[PDB]
């Protein structure tokens, strides 16, 4: 009946895709934009010709972009990506835990994984061969203040302070710009997350809390994480022994659940998985 080339354009609208606006839901705040896709004929077909049947398998798209952009958003708190992308995000602050720095680093070149490692400022001054080990495993650092205060109570004098000196001190140790700001223990107000926005940071918080500097068993952790997994979360983690010990198993169990597994700036990208 019909030719291949027919039957990859009745197929195209199955799997077309519209792309997502950025938008601050009421509860989750802050959300990126996720693109769509559209049928590349040309690709699909190339890609089918040789065994002469349609295979959605050797389907290839082209990426549509959405009109509303994460930038474009007021400032707001960044708790997950979006709902929709099949994606997993991986945050570690870093304020103490150096002898679990190096196996964490050796488990994300593994799985070829990234992580974002929020830095205490403090503590990039008094490690800087741990905080560039971070940046030569080619990980991207974030800014985690600079003494680890409960900024929701800080003046505003405070807040800029504690934000600029950490920044001085990791672009310093690592030559790498901040992007991203992860408030200690969660704790912030409305004007932490301008003043962040006013350094050109945004602000991240997390969906799935491994709860991993209580100490529990590698495995509850584990358990804990996969029961509270979804498209679009953010993990948060710390350099611990519990985290150590269930990071290579629980990449492996993210990515057989379909997960791409990355850092703050990959998962908050537009681009599809």
């Amino acid at each position: 009946q019909d030719n291949l080339y027919e039957e990859i354009q009745k197929h195209a609208k199955q799997y077309e895709i519209a792309p997502q606006n950025a938008m601050i839901d009421k509860i989750w705040k802050a959300t990126p934009g996720y693109n769509g896709r559209q049928v590349d004929m040309e690709a699909s077909y190339n890609n089918m010709k040789k065994l002469k049947k349609f295979d959605q398998k050797h389907l290839e798209f082209k990426e549509v972009s959405p009109s509303v952009h994460l930038e474009d958003l007021s400032p707001a708190p960044i708790y997950r990506g979006h709902p929709n992308k099949k994606m997993v995000g991986l945050t570690i602050d870093v304020a103490w835990g150096n002898e679990y720095l190096p196996r964490i680093l050796e488990i994300l070149k593994k799985h070829d994984v990234k992580a974002t490692f929020f830095l205490e400022g403090r503590w990039v001054k008094e490690n800087l061969r741990f905080a560039k080990m971070i940046v030569d495993a080619n990980q991207e650092v974030g800014n985690h203040s600079y003494t680890h205060p409960n900024m929701k109570t800080l003046s505003s004098d405070e807040i800029r302070d504690q934000l600029q000196k950490t920044n001085r001190m990791i672009e310093a140790a690592t030559n790498q710009k901040v992007r991203w700001f992860a408030p200690p223990s969660g704790s912030f107000r409305d004007e932490v997350v301008k003043i962040a926005d006013d350094f050109q940071m945004g602000t991240i918080m997390w969906t799935v809390d491994t709860i991993d500097w209580k100490r529990p068993e590698p495995d509850v952790l584990l358990q804990r994480v996969m029961r509270k997994i979804h498209p679009g979360a953010i993990v948060l983690m710390h350099p611990t022994s519990s985290t150590t010990e269930a990071l290579d198993t629980m990449i492996t169990k993210l990515k057989e659940q379909g997960y791409k597994v990355g850092n703050i700036t990959e998962l908050l990208d537009e681009k599809r998985v």
